[PDB]
């Protein structure tokens, strides 16, 4: 997260860290045994870390659970990042409390101007890499489809939306991918891509979760 602030330990109880010997993507806890993340974060050998704040130090509240399976959307296209979503089933269920809790899925899509909270342990520099030890937060608004389309012509599908600041300086970045975009207490987006990080007129692009609610429920129900 570039231009954000320190969230405060465990203030984002549904945030998870995907680890393969180092932190590589974020994710969101939607039930005690399932996490939602981005399809391009897929790999084998994933350990899900819940209740984290400082990813380099065990401080208490953490729960490390191996992933039993990962389900990448069947229509995911690695060239356009259309349908950039994945579900991960945990080997055992997490113990939910005030420090580890799930987030709710939306019942309707959100509109432009809605203000959301984006968090993660991704790069904090738009120019060079500096990855933090603690969880960073950023409040950003959903932009209009015309502003998004104008910014990335021919690259935005109906399963994506832009959020951020066209003036640059604030945005999600590499390492934040697969993490949550929460608006009014509902999971509306998944950090997916962008052209660089926090550049002017190049806002972040997020997977539009409201378009996958039925898929998510159907898939969890059959696995
Ligand atoms: N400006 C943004 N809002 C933004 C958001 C998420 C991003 N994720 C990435 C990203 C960039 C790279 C390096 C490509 N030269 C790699 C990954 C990546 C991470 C994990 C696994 C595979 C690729 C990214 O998610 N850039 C990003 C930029
Ligand atoms: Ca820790």
């Amino acid at each position: 997260i570039v231009g954000g602030y320190t969230c405060g330990a465990n203030t984002v109880p549904y945030q998870v860290s995907l680890n393969s010997g180092y932190h590589f993507c974020g994710g969101s806890l939607i039930n005690s045994q399932w996490v939602v993340s981005a399809a391009h974060c897929y790999k084998s050998g994933i350990q899900v870390r819940l209740g984290e704040d400082n990813i380099n130090v065990v401080e208490g509240n953490e729960q490390f659970i191996s992933a039993s399976k990962s389900i990448v959307h069947p229509s995911y296209n690695s060239n356009t990042l259309n349908n950039d979503i994945m579900l991960i089933k945990l080997k055992s269920a997490a113990s939910l409390n005030s420090r580890v809790a799930s987030i709710s899925l939306p019942t309707s899509c959100a509109s432009a101007g809605t203000q959301c909270l984006i968090s993660g342990w991704g790069n904090t520099k738009s120019s060079g890499t500096s990855y933090p030890d603690v969880l960073k937060c950023l409040k950003a608004p959903i932009l209009s489809d015309s502003s998004c389309k104008s910014a990335y012509p021919g690259q935005i599908t109906s399963n994506m939306f832009c959020a951020g600041y066209l003036e640059g300086g604030k945005d999600s970045c590499q390492g934040d991918s697969g993490g949550p975009v929460v608006c009014s207490g509902k999971l509306q987006g998944i950090v997916s891509w962008g052209s660089g990080c926090a550049q002017k007129n190049k806002p972040g692009v997020y997977t539009k979760v409201c378009n996958y609610v039925s898929w998510i429920k159907q898939t969890i129900a059959s696995n």
